[PDB]
């Protein structure tokens, strides 16, 4: 029932959880020595946000750099939710990004089923 909410930092990204509103929403950068330190207790949200209720689960995301270790937690993030979309879950993506090509975004894109806007500001 907690919300997630992992402060930001130079080398890792302002994450909120806000299990009522459903929203996943990240800001920053990622470029943490151990991604699954920072990023397990995220993907066990989702987990926990998909299995104890129906309600849809929106991602708003703000990222900028990602290191490769940042890129398969995301990745891992995503495949929960495609799955999850699969079964008829209600899921969404927002890619925020300042065009001052979002070729990683488009990746990611062409993995995922559910909804997914990649916007640029």
């Amino acid at each position: 029932m907690s919300d997630l909410h992992i402060p930001g930092t130079q080398s890792t990204p302002a994450i909120q959880g806000d299990w009522q509103a459903g929203r996943l929403s990240m800001q920053g950068d990622s470029y943490p020595e151990n991604s699954y330190e920072l990023f397990g207790q995220v993907i066990d949200w989702v987990e926990r946000f998909l299995a104890d209720g129906q309600r849809p689960l929106e991602l708003d995301l703000r990222l900028l750099y990602l290191n490769t270790s940042s890129i398969k937690a995301m990745m891992d993030i995503l495949d929960l939710l495609e799955e999850a979309h699969q079964g008829g879950r209600p899921v969404s993506l927002r890619w925020h990004y300042d065009r001052r090509v979002a070729e990683l975004a488009e990746e990611f894109r062409e993995d995922c089923s559910f909804p997914f806007a990649i916007q640029a500001h």
